[PDB]
């Protein structure tokens, strides 16, 4: 899309706030002064940060742009960005989005970040080959099904969702920096070739084995604190006997910290409507050092 006679600001980009953004961005004095072509040719970049943009219409007309910063607004709909070939870093954090098919189009994007939306599904990313640095935090997501074709990430933020399956992640070997905090993961054996992970935070899930990460020789940051683990609900009795499940990297049984109700540790069972017992130990995996750490709770029927 081109515009061929010099148009005032407001006609183009029909959303005052984001008007304002590029009546600012060239230098121009009113939403109502006329710009051409040739003067959105000139916008490389655009910092719209904390802006109340509600819309971005308009910013087809921008061709040559290559960033592009819409951090915490109000937009709900991306797709005029959709034809933007040149655009290699999107800053969408703190949005008000769901769909993201229209990002599909975008074959050079090198960095997207889209925490705090409502994204939940990803098969739209499919298509990104140059994608280097993904974040999705704090979407609602559970089906990482999608991120099967971006075998080549690097960084990938998925912290704050609601993910229990990773099986996906085994095919993403050029991981070096990966988060899946504050999920509801037990099962982690998907990472356990991903040997170039680096970065690894794994914090406030509902993990009570580590043996998946043992082979993990390259890490250097990792966090394993706060998981939180359900068994399956079991009879009340009078002597209550519960096998310990948590292990450590090399499959040996950690040594509950303390055991609720006054129960004790006779190895390898726990012995006693709920019971529970918390679990912390330091663990090196390669350069890391980590406390891996969390609640074991029994439901009692």
């Amino acid at each position: 899309e081109t515009i061929t006679v010099p148009t005032p600001i407001k006609q183009i980009f029909s959303d005052d706030a984001f008007a304002e953004t590029i009546k600012d961005n060239l230098k121009k004095k009113s939403v109502t002064d006329a710009v051409t072509q040739n003067e959105l040719n000139s916008i490389d970049q655009i910092i719209a940060n904390n802006s109340d943009i509600k819309s971005v219409q308009g910013i087809q007309y921008l061709p040559n742009l290559t960033s592009l910063n819409l951090s915490n607004n109000q937009i709900t709909d991306i797709s005029p960005i959709q034809y933007l070939p040149n655009v290699t870093k999107l800053f969408l954090n703190g949005n008000k989005l769901t769909d993201i098919k229209p990002l599909a189009n975008l074959k050079n994007l090198g960095w997207l970040f889209l925490d705090e939306n409502k994204v939940k599904d990803l098969s739209s990313l499919k298509d990104l080959k140059k994608l280097k640095s993904l974040s999705l935090e704090h979407n609602g997501i559970s089906d990482i099904n999608g991120l099967v074709h971006l075998p080549q990430l690097e960084s990938l933020y998925l912290g704050n969702n609601k993910i229990t399956d990773i099986t996906v992640l085994s095919r993403l070997t050029k991981l070096d920096t990966l988060s899946l905090e504050d999920n509801q993961i037990s099962d982690i054996v998907p990472l356990a070739g991903l040997t170039k992970l680096q970065n690894l935070y794994l914090s406030k899930n509902h993990i009570s084995d580590l043996r998946a990460l043992a082979g993990l020789k390259n890490l250097d940051v990792l966090e394993l604190f706060s998981q939180e683990c359900l068994n399956k609900p079991i009879n009340h009795q009078s002597n209550l006997v519960v096998p310990n499940t948590v292990k450590n990297t090399d499959g040996s049984l950690v040594t509950p910290e303390i055991i609720s109700d006054d129960g004790d540790y006779e190895k390898p069972n726990v012995k006693w409507n709920e019971v529970s017992f918390i679990f912390y130990q330091p663990v090196t995996i390669g350069k890391a050092k980590a406390r891996f750490h969390g609640r074991v709770t029994q439901p009692l029927k």
